[PDB]
């Protein structure tokens, strides 16, 4: 049947996320390089179909398909997809505890390790691929993908890097109204360049020092200006989801998905698909889920759906993977800690926040801020996300051990493996590719 | 009506099930310990990991009296060993890919609660430091009846109680004929199983002269209950002849309201009939049954299922090792009778000969004009077949045996060889080595 979406059903759309706190839970997404163990070149297609073929019979996962090519698996609310360079992806179920947070991901690393000792394939948690060049990393056979290669020169230098050469670990959280909404959009906003300075994990590129500690957080700042950034208008009083609603209608579209394919529709907007004036596909009418494709192309420090994701900090190994749903729970969870969040950072300018951001990928906790040093807002922040985690009664603290150290020496991960390379490691990275693996 | 003998039979004959519902069950026993003084958990310390387990992975807890004493979760069990060994008794599985995920599972959420507690587990066939007095006792009351009654019947049935840690493969029969002859190749083959996965070379920090003390333990516990069953090897064997055999072993104890009851020196023939002096005039149900059935040791067990119990516990790898050996060889009919026609000559002297010596000499166990490495050779080869023609891609499992039975050295010679050189002759470095 016809009927035609409005701007109005957009917003609702989003409004639609909402929900009650009994029904928050804690969504985890983390990716992952494949290498091959003797030579530590990245893992090809064929090995990453076999990988996915053996892993779906093994362990019982729907095979997930583009065209006569298997692109991922899906196995009730969780995923394994991949990323344009093969870095290898799950996206975990919606989960109450991060008990079961940390043993979703060890499941997860299990199933893939026990496929892939057999093929001679290792995994390596880091936020940029510290050995091999753009040109040496192979790519998915993935429509979506190419039209996005052929876009990102045409909007930055850098964007081609995020695609194949930067791993993240992500959470998705849930919001119980707009104002709360709102409230956690500005917190997880502030907060994020600390969150990208305590899992700052990415110094190396071809085998060397690259002179930050998050090349990948940096990369993000030379990928596209359209849709991308610390989102200066969250901060307006005007804000609510009609505002995040004009902002990504005005953000140009990837493409569009028809007939069984993506259609090119790069630089034509989410308006013009609501008029039926997309020159890429014309006179047609988007749906619910062309908007949540949309939405899905847009690349904030934090992002906006029917829940909110933090998108800040680089891969890790295992133990950093579930202390970062850790320490945004900890945060956004808490009532009274997300005030004190909100608090800390209320007289914050847009220039401040703007600064930390660009700064904290090459100094991390030891950016100057104000009249002393990252650092110290971060030791603030850590007990106040520890505070949020023992009160919510299930016994979770023990999660943010894994950072405690970070914030304590205000030494990153990055600085961590940059002192095994002057020293230990004889200047190769190859020793890595032991020292992270899973 | 009253269940007779013929009930019994029928019991047994219950689990009989078609090839394509045969399923694998995987047991296995950890020790666990206190980093930091090696010494063996406490039964405190295990209510704590118990309850947190509960709480945190949505596990129903089980309790004696007020004590918790194990876990459920659907077809899964997390019980105790009279020592406090920490047991995991898995679900009826399809696929060994499916079991060791069971086992990574578990062991990922015991280390998730015990690493906060300072607790570690140890993968070992007998507890490698400390003495018999050392070890905690549990909380149940079926144990007390056991420890009392062990003394009365051999030398070691305590340290089997308090000291040993095995992994076990429970697998199933469609038929009386395919019962008999699963039976046949597990007891024979037993000895074999036992020297692949030997590892329990030390007692109170030194070599007790031993590949498998533990293996030998159950050489002086009870003899009543344990052993290779020659009888099982007579063309006479059926479901009828274990059933005689199960009803002549002496009692342990009948369940009846929410306690024990002693009945050690009586048999389950008097109970039958109403004249079990420790529950007079009662009659049996098919619960007492199992609990009775439950009560008897061998190298290989009947009930609606079979168990292979000669392997000492043993690291991860292994874990998954053992229930692999075993369908590969008992769920390949070809291979099943490869095996069969491999010790169809073996004497009974022989086969009792091999499960009293394997111990001592493991695979350099002298058999006939070769060594029992040059059978294992054999079996691991049929074994690897049966995996293979599963088509589940399983083969991989049996990695961790294949060079034991290449080399001839078992798992326990190469701690023997870490004791006698980097370990600077203490077992405390094995806490570490074989740390889950
Ligand atoms: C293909 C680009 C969109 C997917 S993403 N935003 O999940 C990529 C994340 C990137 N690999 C990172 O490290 O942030
Ligand atoms: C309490 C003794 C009967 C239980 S058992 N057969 O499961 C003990 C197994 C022992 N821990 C071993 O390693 O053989
Ligand atoms: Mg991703
Ligand atoms: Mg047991």
């Amino acid at each position: 049947a016809t009927e035609p979406l409005t701007r109005e059903d957009l917003i609702a759309y989003l409004a639609s996320g909402c929900k009650s706190k009994e029904k928050w839970r804690i969504g985890t997404e983390h990716e992952k390089f494949g290498f091959e163990v003797n030579t530590l070149r990245p893992m090809k297609y064929d090995q990453i179909a076999e990988l996915l073929n053996s892993i779906a019979e093994r362990f019982e996962w729907e095979k997930v398909m583009e065209g006569d090519k298997i692109i991922g698996l899906k196995q009730g609310k969780q995923s394994i997809s991949l990323e344009p360079g093969g870095q290898f992806e799950l996206s975990g179920a919606p989960l109450e505890t991060l008990h079961q947070t940390c043993a979703e991901v060890n499941s997860h690393l299990y199933q893939v390790k026990a496929v892939a000792e057999e093929m001679g394939i290792g995994f390596l948690g880091m936020g940029f691929q510290p050995k091999w060049r753009r040109e040496d990393i192979p790519t998915m056979p993935k429509g979506r993908y190419d039209i996005m290669r052929n876009y990102m020169p045409k909007v930055g230098s850098l964007g081609l890097d995020m695609m194949l050469r930067t791993c993240t670990v992500q959470v998705n959280l849930d919001f119980s109204s707009e104002a709360d909404m709102i409230r956690k959009f500005r917190a997880g906003l502030a907060l994020q360049p600390i969150a990208t300075a305590l899992f700052a994990n990415s110094p190396f590129t071809e085998g060397k020092p690259n002179g930050f500690l998050s090349m990948r957080s940096h990369i993000w700042t030379d990928t596209d200006k359209d849709r991308t950034g610390m989102l200066p208008f969250v901060f307006d009083d005007s804000f609510g989801f009609e505002q995040y609603v004009d902002y990504a209608l005005d953000v140009p579209m990837y493409f569009a998905y028809r007939n069984g394919k993506y259609v090119d529709c790069t630089g034509m907007t989410f308006r013009q698909f609501l008029a039926g004036k997309l020159p890429c596909l014309p006179g047609e009418l988007p749906t619910y889920n062309d908007w949540e494709n949309h939405l899905t192309t847009i690349f904030p420090e934090v992002r906006l759906k029917r829940y909110m994701e933090m998108r800040g900090a680089d891969g890790g190994p295992w133990r950093r993977l579930c202390a970062l749903p850790a320490f945004w729970v900890g945060l956004l969870y808490d009532e009274d800690v997300l005030q004190s969040v909100l608090d800390l950072t209320a007289d914050w300018t847009p220039a401040e926040r703007e600064m930390l951001r660009n700064k904290v990928p090459v100094t991390g906790l030891k950016t100057p801020f104000r009249d002393g040093l990252l650092k110290h807002v971060a030791e603030d922040v850590l007990k106040l996300a520890k505070d949020g985690l023992e009160r919510r009664g299930y016994k979770e603290v023990g999660f943010l051990n894994a950072v405690t150290e970070v914030v304590r020496t205000g030494v990153t991960p990055a600085e961590n493996l940059l002192e095994m390379y002057n020293g230990e490691w004889g200047q190769s990275v190859d020793p890595v590719f032991q020292e992270l693996l899973y």
